[PDB]
Order: C-alpha cells, then sequence, then structure tokens
C-alpha cells in the first residue's frame, strides 16, 4: 500500500511549529520516543509523531512504514502520510478523538467513565488488531492500553510499531517495552507473540478494574500481582471491579478476568494463542 508525501513545512505549519504546551494551554505524548502533535490539514484532523541512535532513530520511522503498508485494518490507526525532505521525520495518521483507552480508563480531563458495554466492545476490537497483526507474522512488542486508540465511536485501534517485529523464538541484547506490562520472557529479550497475549492480559485486567498496570503510590504497585492475590483467595474479582460502572454483571466480568487469567500463564507455552483470545471473547458477549 502507498502512502501521501507530506512535506515537512505543511506538518511545521499546521502542528504550530511543534508546539511542546497541551491542547488546553499542541503536544499529546510519547509511547515509542517521538513526540505526537495534533494537526489539521486537508479539511481533516491529524496525529503528527516527530521522530526525536541516528540510524536507530531512522530504524523506528522506517520499520513503522514498512509495516503499516502491509498492514491495513479496521481495529489498527491508519497511516495517512510521512515526510523525510524535513530535518526530523514525520509520520501522518488518522486523528482518534478520543485518546488513549489508557486516559478514558483513568477519566483524564474530566471524561465520563466508560461502560462495561463499551469495555468489552473495546477488548473485542483490541484482539481483532493484535490477530490482524499475528496472521500477518508480526509481533508488536508494546501491547498496553496508552498504545491503544479509540476514534469517534470509541472502536479500539493499535497503534505505535516502532518496535514490531516480523516472525515469517527469537533472542536480542536491546530489551525495549513498557515494564509493567512485559512477560518474563521479553524481559529477559526473547521475541516471540506469545508476550503480546500476556501484555493483552494485562490491559483486560486495566478494563476490568480501571487501575493502570503501575501505580507507585498502591500496595501492589504492579496490577499483575492483583491476579495473585485474586488466586489465593484472599479476594475475588468482584472486589477489584471498576466502581465506576452500573452496567457491569458478574458473568461477563468473570469470563473476561478468565481470559486474563489465561493471558498471564508466567509459562509461555500455557498462554492461550490471540485466534482463541478473540474466540472467548467474542463467547463472552454472545
Ligand atoms: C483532545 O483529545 C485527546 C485525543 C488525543 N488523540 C490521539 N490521537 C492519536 Cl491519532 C495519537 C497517536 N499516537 C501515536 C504514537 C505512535 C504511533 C502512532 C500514533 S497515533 C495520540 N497519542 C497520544 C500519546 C499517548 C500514547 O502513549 C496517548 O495517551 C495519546 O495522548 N492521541
Amino acid at each position: 500500500t502507498r502512502f501521501h508525501s507530506f512535506s515537512f513545512y505543511e506538518l511545521k505549519n499546521v502542528t504550530n511549529n511543534f508546539d511542546e504546551r497541551p491542547i488546553s494551554v499542541n503536544k499529546m505524548g510519547e509511547g515509542g520516543f517521538g513526540v505526537v502533535y495534533k494537526g489539521y490539514v486537508n479539511n481533516t484532523t491529524v496525529a503528527v509523531k516527530k521522530l526525536a541512535t541516528t540510524e536507530e532513530l531512522k530504524q523506528q520511522f522506517d520499520q513503522e512504514i514498512k509495516v503499516m503498508a502491509k498492514c491495513q485494518h479496521e481495529n489498527l490507526v491508519e497511516l495517512l502520510g510521512f515526510s523525510s525532505d524535513g530535518d526530523d521525520l514525520c509520520l501522518v495518521y488518522v486523528y482518534m478523538p478520543n485518546g488513549s483507552l489508557l486516559d478514558r480508563l483513568s477519566c483524564l480531563d474530566g471524561t465520563p467513565p466508560l461502560s462495561w458495554h463499551m469495555r468489552c466492545k473495546i477488548a473485542q476490537g483490541a484482539a481483532n488488531g493484535i490477530n490482524f497483526l499475528h496472521e500477518n507474522h508480526h509481533i508488536h512488542r508494546d501491547i498496553k492500553s496508552a498504545n491503544i486508540l479509540l476514534d469517534e465511536a470509541f472502536t479500539a485501534k493499535i497503534s505505535d510499531f516502532g518496535l514490531a517485529r516480523a516472525s515469517e523464538t527469537v533472542m536480542t541484547s536491546r530489551i525495549v517495552g513498557t515494564t509493567a506490562y512485559m512477560a518474563p520472557e521479553a524481559l529477559r529479550g526473547e521475541i516471540t507473540p506469545k508476550s503480546d497475549i500476556y501484555s493483552f492480559g494485562v490491559v483486560l485486567l486495566e478494563i476490568i478494574t480501571g487501575l493502570p498496570a503501575v501505580d507507585e503510590h498502591r500496595e501492589p504497585q504492579l496490577l499483575l500481582d492483583i491476579k495473585e492475590e485474586i488466586e489465593d483467595e484472599e479476594k475475588t474479582i468482584e472486589d477489584y471491579i471498576d466502581k465506576k460502572m452500573n452496567d457491569a454483571d458478574s458473568t461477563s466480568v468473570e469470563a473476561m478476568y478468565s481470559v486474563a487469567s489465561q493471558c498471564l500463564h508466567e509459562k509461555k507455552n500455557k498462554r492461550p494463542d490471540i485466534k482463541k483470545v478473540q474466540q472467548l471473547l467474542q463467547e463472552m458477549t454472545a
């Protein structure tokens, strides 16, 4: 697939010379080291990711284009174009008005809490995006709620393919990802789609509880450990369900938790593949 060849100065103009301030009062954030700026061009709102070692920075930009050229799906963010003529390298995407699942789970800037009904649809949507990537022999290497973007109708879109790796178990010296979401073997340097499943189980626990993967002022500081308190019969998942929901029945919440439990197996070979995860989430609703 081919993309629009945007000029650096057109992107510099529509993003106000790459301003570092927020929208209130561009800056948005940086998932894979590249400041995302809000922009408007050709009567359509966009998100411009300016990248941002010199060759490793360029390898992050080249992979994104190589992966998105091949990968086209409704549950992945769309790349509209990019820019090479400038000093820095830019990647233009279709703007997502509901931000990340992280910011919507935390109600950042006063947004209403997502209902259980929207949460199930986002879980199913996110799991289609991972299935399409794995079907097409790609490992995301950074599955987290901050990397699940939400469109005009709260449709889950996986994003950030700067760390994406082809498959089509390999080992690596430069270990990359988000500690709070990573699997045991990923933290050791193994590269496998089985790690993407583990990280997705952490996202399901954030969806159910509404608690972020890591909270420094919390006990336990890591969300994945809450699974062990529930397994020891000290607490139940019922006691961790997000209280900012009025439409969450126990059967569907327990059913989502069963998937998150299986996803979070420490033994990589005991975890279910994405196609099984997708079937279980579909059976949950239905
Ligand atoms: C005013 O309403 C707010 C809506 C903001 N909407 C929005 N829209 C898009 Cl298209 C992106 C992209 N971010 C990336 C990052 C890498 C690759 C592709 C993309 S597309 C984004 N990223 C931010 C950075 C962060 C990820 O860690 C998230 O929490 C976001 O804040 N935020």
